[PDB]
């Protein structure tokens, strides 16, 4: 057969992508990115007896009645104040220290001012000690660990960070990668009335997209014609160029003008070209070595025809992406789906078949779970097959028809917010 | 109660929500974003009858031999050339124009190149016609609508784009956002030793990354005073700064310092302060009119503590912002998932509980499906709570302990592909 199943190929990739050395970024350049490093609390959160409420600090054994509001500590003061001595309170708010001698806090509606223009207020419940006090350390301790290395950084890692003071974090960065078409047929998308066998280029604009959409750096290489001594000086420039990733379109089929897998071949040690799987079948993948320091460029030479470019972009690229960026679980996500119309899988090759899932409160077996209809005709052509295409059916080669109703196994490519 | 339920607060907001004027945004600036117009393909895809596979474009009467090799037609060519007149048969690429007078493609696995330095060759197969040919129009017809109003960006839209040569696109734009924490206790990130009574802004340097992976402008107006006249003069020029939304941490509790929710009541129409939820309670929405073109902005008083703050924020905040930049599905993706682990749920107010979920192929009950593990404690001062969490539990109001493997509605606040 010569071209191996896909999870081959992808343990093959995954043998060869190498976590890229982290850097030092910015509080908000870490968004998004894999932590590199463990993260400890400096110092206690709260650093101070804090109060929960907005009320009093009282002493819990005075109980209810009128007692004098004898100091006020709002959030914001220092805590030194005055001594909440027995049958005293204090005026509290979220976040105010508690003053020396308070036990408790009570919420303030459970109190009443009494008089008017010195003030008293009159506690109207019998608290326990420790009640609305937030003890130092009680929701971060001090030298703990907040975040750990290999733990992604989203928006409540970011206040972790900000809560523990610090604003330079050592990431795992993402992969820069070089995207480039190739192809004599092919002409800018800004380009009107087509020329003769011209025809717009579609992959490049989609993959740049799609590598924006993992958050990566684009170097954009642009329209390269069907010439071998042209594809050499790209692919010497982008290697060069210090890139982590180069993203070819196209020239890695069977017709006398593919230049992009000999090059590869040449250039880089190529570990496969061809690979079981519907659609499409040519995929190379590449190692290169950078001639200097030294670095190791990715090469994948992607197919041609619009749906099996992004759909080797989704399965093979995209963990590729994460296991750079240092994710520890770069596979995507995987679920299992009923089906919502009869599909008739191929004999030969298991297709990855483009569906929209949407997860409803019945399935259509009386049990929630996600069900997936299919996008239409699935030809390695039909871009429009990739319209609002979130899931990858897993089908497999048997031929049979898989009937409405059946569970089969997706791929997630995107977030499936749509409800 | 004086407190609305989630439920209601949710439809007061989205009624109050209106979608932004459409702008004009080039093919890059309009991923993620939404169509706000339909898009004709001004040509056809593909414009010209072309090859599926490499090979030879053959009549299909003729059948196997061997023929002349009249004409070459690759990829690129103009496609008037010579026509393939019965016995003979033209060369071809994936993508090649297909000659006049071909009726059908035979892949080159099934020919055999016949002598050398004149070319013939020698098809091995009986093909019928139209066989890896893509006909005129056949993955696109010419003025056929492949992208719809309504229909969110992608990968694959972008392609569209380009294949139907649109690179200024109508879109609906993201609202741009205002963030800004209250508290004299608070003190920049950047501060290292904490004098007494601070503690380091969370929730700021937390709403900036939530609404950065949201995709909107940030204008960070940074920590303002428990002020009231400092508080109404960044309301001011929050306003008047053609931000669409306000989002402001604390001051909106009982403390008597708690200016946030007075001025949001003076400067516009407060629809609700307090809401029937755990955790938190007091969630101030309110619609300011911009005072002159003229403008709507929307604010919302969240509370100061860390993990209602970014709470209310993926419950409101979110479908604000999706509803505002023309989703038709603002709501969150919510599913069932199993409990792995006992939760006692609150008797009073419903509560939100954080969780990492994640599908195993047995979510405890022999079928694949959803499981949530608890974060641990879930006060709401306790921003460890968020720390990974991918799904807010929605357990109801019922005081009982629901033990594990009950079902219950997750709403899931972030993409969940940790396998
Ligand atoms: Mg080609
Ligand atoms: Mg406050
Ligand atoms: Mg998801």
């Amino acid at each position: 057969t010569e071209m191996i199943p896909t999870e081959e190929a992808l343990r093959i990739v995954f043998g060869v992508s190498k976590r890229l050395p982290p850097v030092i970024v910015s509080l908000y350049e870490a968004l998004g990115k894999v932590l590199a490093e463990d993260i400890r609390a400096p110092d206690p959160l709260p650093p101070y007896p804090a109060s929960v409420k907005d009320g009093y600090a009282v002493v819990a054994s005075d109980g209810p009645g009128e007692y004098p509001v004898i100091t006020e500590s709002r959030a914001g003061n220092d805590g030194l104040g005055v001594t909440v001595t027995p049958g005293t309170v204090a005026y509290v708010t979220t976040g105010g220290p508690i003053p020396d001698g308070a036990d408790a806090v009570v919420q303030v509606e459970d109190t009443k001012v009494i008089g008017d223009v010195s003030k008293r207020v009159k506690i109207l419940i019998q608290t326990k000690k420790g009640t609305d006090i937030r003890r130092v350390g009680c929701d971060i301790e001090k030298d703990a660990t907040v975040l750990t290395t290999g733990e992604r950084i989203g928006a409540s890692e970011i206040g972790l960070l900000a809560t523990a003071g610090v604003t330079m974090v050592k990431v795992y960065p993402m992969p820069i990668v070089a995207i480039l078409s190739t192809g004599d047929e092919l002409v800018e998308p800004t380009a009107g009335t087509l020329g003769r066998g011209q025809i717009r280029d579609s992959n490049r604009a989609m993959l740049v997209a799609a590598v924006m959409q993992q958050q990566c750096k684009v170097v954009d290489l642009g329209i390269v014609r069907d010439d071998r001594k042209e594809l050499e000086k790209v692919l010497d420039e982008a290697v060069s160029s210090g890139v982590d990733i180069i993203l070819t379109s196209g020239g890695v089929s069977m017709g006398d003008r593919d230049f992009v897998k000999p090059l590869l071949e040449e250039k880089g040690k190529v570990y496969f070209s061809k690979v079981l799987m519907k659609p499409g079948k040519p995929l190379t993948f590449a190692e290169i070595r950078a001639k200097p320091l030294g670095k190791t460029v990715l090469a994948f030479g992607l197919p041609g025809n619009p749906v099996s470019c992004l759909v080797c972009f989704n399965i093979f690229v995209v963990p590729t992406i994460r296991q750079l960026a240092g994710w520890t679980s770069p596979h995507p996500l995987r679920v299992r789906l009923r089906l919502q119309e009869p599909i008739k899988s191929d004999p030969i090759r298991p297709e990855f078949h483009r569906a929209i899932i949407k997860w409803k409160d019945n399935d259509g077996s009386g049990t929630p779970g996600f069900v997936a209809e299919s996008t239409g005709h699935q030809m390695s052509s039909r871009l429009l097959s990739m319209r609002s295409a979130n899931a990858l059916l897993e089908l497999p080669a048997t031929g049979n028809v898989l009937s409405a109703g059946s569970s089969v196994s997706a791929i997630i490519v995107s977030d499936i917010s749509a409800f």
